[PDB]
């Protein structure tokens, strides 16, 4: 699953570059409207339990990808 | 069946909160737009039942929620 959900972290940042932006509120709210079905439930919640309106793009992200934790074998 | 269906209610709920409604109306023919085969069928004929335009959002869930009656064993 996470293999391809790194993948899925590449493009959408990559979509949203080249795009212009008015401000910061959009772009983090942006990505949850193509999350999966149980990490949007781990998405709902991290933005409650940020007291303030946001913090900045990428830490969205690291949690995200600290949702991951995969190794392989070989 | 329905255990996904219950589910595939949570998050299409969640996918409409965070985005705005100038109505109620387009909010409830939404749903159907990504229902199920023989559902859909169900949801054609459950506006025509209604002689009202509307019966409020919930109960369009509701009454696919009563169409799931699904318990388990263990």
């Amino acid at each position: 699953d996470s293999h391809k959900l790194k993948n899925f972290i590449s493009e959408i940042m990559l979509n949203m570059s080249m795009i212009s932006w008015p401000n910061d509120a959009s772009r983090i709210v942006y990505c949850r409207r193509h999350l999966l079905n149980p990490a949007a439930q781990w998405a709902n919640d991290f933005v409650q339990e940020q007291g303030i309106l946001e913090i900045t793009f990428d830490t969205f992200i690291q949690g995200l990808y600290q949702h991951f934790y995969k190794p392989p074998d070989i």
